[PDB]
């Protein structure tokens, strides 16, 4: 394989004479240098892991690196200072600091100019980390919420220009506030151009996605492929007007990028370039779990999968260090976990712990979330989870069936439960959920629902706020940054008109995913609406997490509580929590206490709790302790 310092002379070839010896002695180019010696040796080889002798592999790789070197030289002096910042502050991530939010532009601003008059509110709120939804040119009609990408670089019209982005972006940096967007690198819409000219045989896009003349071999594949949304088709293919089938693990207007193809790898790179100039922050890499298909296996979590991300990531290393990935797997919690690392995605959504807070909601019992809070929570160093409550998505219970089973508990059975509960077909159940993607032949179920409509606050459940605090206290502090659903902090409800719009009548998703709700939003400081109560209680616990340098980093050990309804872990050994998951009081005996100080101050209630006497937490309670 080629090394760093060869292939820099050639990308130099470029230039004149007498250009280079200019080249050679510019700062951007020392930057650029330093870094290839430092992360190439990555690059190369997780691509030869890959592709190993293809044909392609050292001709795309040098492409790629003049176009690197292209993009680095133009990327903005601001930019270069972010790159440099970043380079040092690796764990800039794991800061108590930080707290983020997420939102539809649409939806929660109209468009990109109003989305950047509400970055007073998102200052207000407290917000370092602003997440917004997929901009970018996709199909009328249905694009899965934007997530069928007709383009990687043309914004949505809808939602404004590429100079309304950025303007927000640069807007966002000035409030404080970083910039993240996703990167769908696994799949674009069937009206992208490159899937046109693939389908329509262009011979500079052949083998861009996996296109079969008939059914034989998506057959064999559909032996072992999960369905995602079983309710649009079965298996993992959809097949076109000329009668070929293509790969479509989502729905079928979205063509799933062909890996396999390192002109692929080169092209999603140029488009990432592409993002990391425009000033993002950090880019979601949607579905990290399918880049690499393999017959016989589920195509999911393969091996290349890995390395191709790791090799995504070495490209930021070299041409924009700023740039970070957060990965979004929803998948097995042994799966999970292996896509965060420094050298891959350095923070990912931590669905194991969302999903067990609305476990713990219906049950009661702590078990689960303890044991996942015990063994599944702490991450190597420079990463971080994201923890959150809800998101744009449906949530699924991606729980490990072993990890239940060593607790006596049935998987299958679990879940059949936890749907029921949360479509509010189980007696006394306080959720309003919505089902989402019920497979007949597997029994699989998501569920569907904004926050406030899981924990009762539709039909105003007096434990609704309440609940709503106790979740994301816990998302707010068990270390790692917290990701807000914007709408939560006020009590949104779920969206009354999705059911009857034929656009969005087949996708329960959009159950969740309401517009700007200006009554509520109007009514949060008001102690006496729910909205208030929420966002005040909140925000009081944002302010706390980011003064409080107890709640620093990631790492946290659980404290055993002695009560299976109460939940207890500890930050830098200075913070004991407690979040009573009972809609009735519950105790922490004296005598579980009997190791911690006499007395600690609360920062939740602000009073000072005595602990050498029996503890007691009304329902829902959450209680943030100094023992240190
Ligand atoms: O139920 C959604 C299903 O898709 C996943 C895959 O990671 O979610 C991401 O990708 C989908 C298809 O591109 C998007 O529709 C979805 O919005 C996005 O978060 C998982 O959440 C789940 O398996």
């Amino acid at each position: 394989s080629p090394n760093s310092q060869y292939l820099k002379t050639r990308i130099l070839d470029i230039y004149t004479p007498e250009q280079r010896a200019g080249i050679e002695k510019s700062e951007d180019w020392r930057q650029f240098s330093r870094r290839m010696d430092t992360h190439f040796p990555k690059l190369m080889n997780e691509l030869d892991s890959v592709y190993g002798n293809n044909e392609a592999l050292l001709p795309m790789l040098e492409m790629l690196l003049a176009q690197a070197w292209q993009s680095y030289s133009q990327r903005n002096s601001s930019l270069k200072d972010i790159d440099i910042a970043r380079e040092n502050n690796p764990d800039w991530i794991l800061s108590n600091k930080q707290v983020g939010g997420v939102c539809y532009v649409d939806l929660f601003a109209g468009d990109l100019k109003g989305l950047k008059d509400k970055i007073p509110y998102f200052q207000e709120l407290g917000l370092t980390y602003l997440y917004l939804m997929p901009l970018f040119k996709c199909p009328e009609g249905k694009s899965d919420g934007g997530y069928a990408v007709s383009s990687y670089r043309d914004v949505n019209p809808a939602l404004g220009t590429i100079g309304d982005l950025r303007e927000v972006i640069a807007a966002l940096h000035e409030a404080g506030i970083s910039a993240v967007v996703d990167f769908i690198f696994n799949h674009t819409s069937n009206e992208h151009e490159w899937a046109q000219r693939c389908a329509a045989g262009d011979p500079l896009f052949d083998n861009f996605y996996y296109i079969f003349p008939d059914r034989r071999m998506p057959d064999q594949y559909d032996r072992t492929l999960r369905e995602i949304f079983p309710d649009q088709h079965p298996g993992g293919f959809s097949q076109l007007e000329d009668g070929r089938w293509v790969w479509t693990t989502f729905n079928s207007f979205q063509w799933d990028l062909n890996y396999s193809n390192p002109w692929v790898f080169r092209a999603m790179a140029g488009e990432m370039l592409f993002l990391a100039n425009l000033g993002v922050d950090i880019l979601r890499m949607d579905a990290v779990a399918f880049i690499w298909k393999q017959m016989g296996t589920s195509c999911e979590n393969l091996p290349q999968a890995h390395a191709l991300i790791r090799a995504f990531n070495a490209v930021m290393r070299i041409a924009a260090p700023a740039v970070f990935f957060k990965s979004q797997a929803i998948v097995h919690p042994d799966q999970v976990v292996q896509y965060i690392g420094q050298d891959e995605c350095q923070i990912g959504y931590n669905p194991l712990q969302m999903a067990l807070l609305w476990n713990t909601l219906a049950t009661r019992e702590v078990n689960l979330l303890h044991q996942a809070l015990t063994y599944r929570h702490n991450l190597p160093e420079h990463t971080a989870w994201v923890n959150y409550v809800r998101s744009h998505d449906d949530i699924g219970w991606t729980f490990a069936d072993e990890d239940a089973a060593y607790l006596g508990i049935s998987g299958y059975d679990h879940r059949q439960f936890l749907n029921r509960f949360f479509v509010n077909r189980f007696d006394g159940s306080f959720a309003r959920g919505v089902p989402f993607q019920y497979n007949p032949s597997t029994g699989d179920c998501r569920v569907s629902g904004t926050a406030a409509a899981l924990v009762g606050l539709a039909q105003d459940d007096p434990h609704a706020v309440d609940r709503i605090k106790l979740l994301y206290s816990i998302a707010l502090s068990t270390g790692g940054l917290p990701l807000i659903y914007l709408g939560d902090e006020v009590g949104t409800l779920n969206d009354d008109d999705w059911s009857q719009d034929s656009n969005k009548s087949d996708d329960s998703r959009w159950a969740h995913r309401p517009r700007y709700n200006e009554a509520l939003y109007a009514q949060r400081n008001d102690p006496s609406t729910a909205a208030g109560q929420i966002y005040q209680d909140l925000r009081h616990m944002i302010a706390v997490r980011q003064s409080n340098p107890r709640f620093d980093g990631g790492r946290l050990v659980t404290f055993n509580t002695n009560n299976k309804h109460i939940i207890g872990y500890i930050r830098n050994n200075a913070l004991l929590a407690f979040g009573n998951f009972s809609e009735y009081p519950q105790t922490v005996t004296a005598h579980t206490l009997q190791a911690m100080p006499f007395k600690a101050h609360d920062l939740i209630g602000g009073k000072t709790v005595s602990l050498n006497q029996d503890l007691t937490l009304q329902p829902y309670q959450v209680m943030w302790l100094e023992i240190a």
